[PDB]
């Protein structure tokens, strides 16, 4: 878990 957004360069999945 963490895999899917880190908190700025991209968003979710
Ligand atoms: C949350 O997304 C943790 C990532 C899962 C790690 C599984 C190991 C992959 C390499 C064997």
């Amino acid at each position: 878990w963490x895999d899917t957004g880190a908190d700025x360069d991209g968003x979710e999945w």
